[PDB]
C-alpha cells in the first residue's frame, strides 16, 4: 500500500495573567573604622589641701 | 482513495503558580583615596636640664 497524507493545523490563544508578590528584606550596614562611639561617666575628686 | 477532513479544536485554561525566594547578598565598598586611618601611640621623653 501507498498512502499519501498532507494536513494543516491553525491555531490561536489567548491568555491572562494575575502575578501578586510580597516582599521582606533586611540590610545591616557597618563601616569597619567607625564600628562604635564612646561615652565616659566620671567624677572629679579632690584630695588634696588647696582648691583648684 | 480521497479522503477530506476538517477538524476545529477550542480549549482552556486556568493556572497557579507560588513563587517562594530568599536573597543573600554582600557588598563592599572602598575609596582608593580613603583607605587606611591612623593612630599613634607615643611618650614624650626629657633628656635635657631644664624643663619645657
Amino acid at each position: 500500500g501507498f498512502s499519501n497524507s498532507n494536513s494543516s493545523t491553525v491555531a490561536i490563544d489567548h491568555s491572562l495573567s494575575l502575578a501578586g508578590e510580597r516582599t521582606w528584606a533586611e540590610t545591616m550596614g557597618l563601616n569597619t573604622a567607625d564600628t562604635a562611639r564612646l561615652n565616659a561617666n566620671i567624677r572629679y575628686v579632690n584630695t588634696g589641701t588647696a582648691p583648684i
